[PDB]
């Protein structure tokens, strides 16, 4: 099928509490909230105004500092949506509003209710041909099993995620048969494992900065193959790699403030093809 096609996109506003209360592994430079809001605004602007997707914007919930990262709460494949049970307890309640939004988009809903199952959508890489699910501190075997049972039409393979929050903290799809991947020891090991479990040979787009390997690929009518990637200001050496892709419509998108709370490009949206 037409990989990357999307007609709708779900996003959620940033709560003021994100600045200081959102979970984060690195305690570095503080979040400039006003700037984070602007980066999110531009992100939504590209997806909706520029690319033409119908945008569903959910309201912020101050009691859920990480509610902006909608990707972790839902995995959509075709007409079916799997409402996950996030690994982090403080994010479990995010599923409530996402379930309602996807119900209204007329998708077949499947809820992950198993008290012993956890899965973050950020650990899920759908290549268009199969699923690769990262087993990390956010996603466990039972969660991955439930995903496999939900999307029976596709093969599901797991990969260990170490030294990183999610599988997509260092990879993502950059095209129909192209996997963007980081150059770290950890990222390369995961890549080898994924290619070892698949009979299909994937092409790779290797970038020097692991988090810059997270991009958003979309196939848009009248525009073709579109790729939203990190800016040269944020990752100069990785931007150079993306800029060589004259076969894609490249759109640089800032995400510096959300990355401070471990949210990369794919984390702030759930793409749907109706």
């Amino acid at each position: 099928a037409t990989f990357g096609r999307a007609t709708h996109v779900v996003v959620r506003a940033l709560p003021e509490s994100l600045a200081q209360q959102a979970l984060r592994r690195t305690k570095g430079d503080e979040v400039d909230f006003a700037r984070a809001e602007r980066q999110h605004q531009l992100y939504v602007g590209v997806l909706g105004s520029k690319l033409g997707l119908q945008v569903v914007q959910l309201p912020a919930d101050e009691s859920l500092p990480d509610c902006v990262f909608v990707e972790d709460v839902a995995v959509v494949c075709e007409e079916t949506a799997l409402i996950t049970r996030p690994g982090a307890p403080s994010r479990r309640k995010e599923a409530d509003m996402m379930k309602e939004a996807l119900e209204k988009l007329q998708l077949n809903i499947v809820e992950m209710k198993d008290e012993n199952a956890t899965l973050d959508g950020g650990d899920v890489l759908f290549t268009g041909r199969e699923f690769f699910v990262g087993l990390s501190k956010r996603t466990n075997q039972r969660g991955a099993e439930i995903l496999a049972d939900t999307f029976k039409d596709y093969a599901v393979s797991t990969v260990p995620v170490v030294d990183a929050l999610h599988l997509k903290s260092f990879c993502s799809m950059a095209g129909p048969n192209l996997i963007a991947i980081g150059s770290s020891e950890s990222a390369q090991k995961a890549l080898k494992i994924m290619q070892q479990m698949s009979d299909h040979r994937y092409d790779k787009l290797t970038v020097p900065d692991d988090t810059a390997a997270n991009c958003i690929y979309l196939n848009i009518p009248s525009k073709g193959h579109v790729l939203l990637h990190r800016t040269p200001e944020e990752y100069p050496e990785s931007a150079k790699v993306y800029e060589k892709l004259k076969d894609h419509m490249l759109i640089p998108v800032s995400n510096s403030e959300l990355e401070k709370v471990d949210g990369l490009l794919t984390c702030s949206s759930v793409l749907i093809n109706k």
